[PDB]
């Protein structure tokens, strides 16, 4: 029974969160929506007007517009720009700066990931608990060192250090974002975020505000070891946090038997 | 030793099969970028020269366009639209059609996600173990109604099970979205494939070719719980077949103990 109390508990607890999170993004953002879009539609009809921009050449002109935008952050598809996409299917972060336009690169972007996103959590679980070893390790060494009354180190301590490398994981990346890219500092804290957490919305995407995957080599592979890196260290905490319990009702079906 | 072996291996094979996938998605897809960007480059000079639009109304033109397009699929923050963004950030689908404007929207969505991802991934793992429970006895239950001489489940039935119940969730998505959208099947079995995995690069997403959200709350209703649902059904899966892998290096760590 115990499984399924917290099976209904969790499932509450989701739409729960789910209602107060639609509430407040409501109570956010409406207002500037409905401000925004009144300015839009403005000079919208500003424009089209002074040139008498006829509909139909308007309507192709938008969808001209909007296909060119992939296409003015440089070449995609090139080595480069094929390794960053590959790299945003396997860890899933799918910015969508570019996604496969032939049926063939859908279908081999469905056959690549059902491989791929494995192999990468379990490179990225295997990573996380060689870290965390020599985490425990190197703390061990230094409670010795400093000569405490024990040597031990608690799940408190794994917790705190945890923390702190996942800030200073976000803080870096926002420093060098901020200056390589000219967003704000909390602009690119926020990519940074939403890049390691996996969510990637795609709003921010760093190497294409110019011909950056072409011209600039070392950036783009900084870009990439900073995204394989993070996912490492948010991985490797997260499950330091939630690995008590995520097995929780299998170690229940599994103590039911008796 | 052997855990330094397996993470090492782990590493080389994700990036050997990094670097072929870009070799792969180069193959496929660039020769298609650079005849697209042809014909992208001319019918823009064609509509630039046909009204003798100036350079700086044609930036703002573009700048108009494309802040406009999240607007143009209607009302995204009110309660159904701010739902609908709530379940793709604490789900890392992030489709980013639409994303927090405002500073303290993108604050908010930080926050959010911290509690709110954690939370969802302990609720999806006990609803995957409780539904491969049921699974489990249902495969016992219909072998013993068969007569079979032994009624045990083995790995290979659950596995079997797994990935019809994968097939069969990606292929009713696939018809009830191109039935909804006006997709193509095979386009519509690409999204689906595209949500369920959270890459979710936002290319196609649901709910957005006119004032649905507002305008269909059953069809709105139907695309919330197909997400939910199916991300369940995929993680079950998924833990099934590499849960024997995820916690290798933790076994051979406390073995070695010994
Ligand atoms: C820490 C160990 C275990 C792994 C270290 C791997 C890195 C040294 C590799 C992984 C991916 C590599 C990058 C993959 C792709 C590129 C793009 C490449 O630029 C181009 O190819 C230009 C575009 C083109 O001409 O196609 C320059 C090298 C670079 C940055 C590579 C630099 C070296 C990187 C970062
Ligand atoms: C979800 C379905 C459709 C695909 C599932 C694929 C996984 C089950 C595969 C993909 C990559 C595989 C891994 C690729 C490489 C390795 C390293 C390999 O390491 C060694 O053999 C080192 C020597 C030793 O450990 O003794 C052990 C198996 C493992 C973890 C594999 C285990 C099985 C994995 C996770
Ligand atoms: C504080 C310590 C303990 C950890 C963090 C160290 C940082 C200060 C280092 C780590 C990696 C470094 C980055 C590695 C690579 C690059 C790309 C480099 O890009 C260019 O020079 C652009 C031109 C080109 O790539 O050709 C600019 C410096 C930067 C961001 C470096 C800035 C300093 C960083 C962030
Ligand atoms: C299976 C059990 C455990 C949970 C079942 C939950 C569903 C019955 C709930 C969860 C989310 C709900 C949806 C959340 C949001 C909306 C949008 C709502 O439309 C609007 O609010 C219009 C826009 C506006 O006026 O703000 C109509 C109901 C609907 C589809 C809800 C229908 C009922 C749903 C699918
Ligand atoms: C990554 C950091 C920043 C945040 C980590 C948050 C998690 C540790 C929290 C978020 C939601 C929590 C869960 C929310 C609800 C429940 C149901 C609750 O069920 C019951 O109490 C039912 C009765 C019983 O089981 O006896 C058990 C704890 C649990 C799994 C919680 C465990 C701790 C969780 C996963
Ligand atoms: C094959 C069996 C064992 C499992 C799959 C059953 C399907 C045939 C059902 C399950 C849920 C059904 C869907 C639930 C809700 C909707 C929304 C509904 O949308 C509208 O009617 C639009 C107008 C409005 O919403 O007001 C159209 C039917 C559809 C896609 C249904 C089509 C048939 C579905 C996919
Ligand atoms: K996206
Ligand atoms: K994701
Ligand atoms: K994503």
């Amino acid at each position: 029974k115990r499984q399924n109390v917290r099976t209904l508990s969790l499932i509450v607890c989701t739409f729960t969160y789910l209602l107060v999170g639609a509430a407040v993004f409501d109570a956010l953002e409406s207002d500037h929506e409905m401000r925004e879009e009144e300015k839009l539609k403005a000079e919208e009809i500003r424009i089209k007007g002074k040139y008498n921009i006829s509909s139909e050449d308007y309507r192709q002109l938008e969808l001209v517009i909007l296909q060119s935008e992939p296409h003015r952050a440089g070449v995609q598809w090139k080595f480069a720009g094929s390794f960053y996409f590959a790299i945003t299917v396997i860890t899933t972060i799918g910015y969508g700066h570019a996604a496969p336009g032939t049926d063939a690169g859908k279908a081999f972007c469905m056959f690549y990931a059902v491989l791929g996103i494995p192999l990468t959590l379990v490179m990225f679980q295997s990573l996380g608990e060689r870290m965390n070893t020599f985490v425990r390790y190197l703390l061990k060494r230094i409670k010795k060192c400093c000569g405490m009354r024990n040597t031990d180190v608690s799940m408190e301590n794994m917790v705190t250090v945890g923390f702190f490398s996942c800030m200073g994981t976000l803080c870096i990346g926002a420093a060098a974002f901020s200056q390589c890219e000219e967003w704000s500092f909390f602009h690119a804290y926020y990519y940074c975020f939403i890049t390691l957490t996996t969510i990637g919305f795609g709003d921010y995407v760093a190497l294409q505000t110019k011909g950056a995957l072409q011209k600039k080599p070392l950036y783009v592979a900084f870009s990439f070891m900073y995204i394989l890196v993070g996912l490492t260290v948010i991985r490797a905490f997260l499950n330091l946090v939630v690995l008590r319990f995520l097995t929780m009702n299998s170690e229940d079906e599994r103590r039911d038997a008796e």
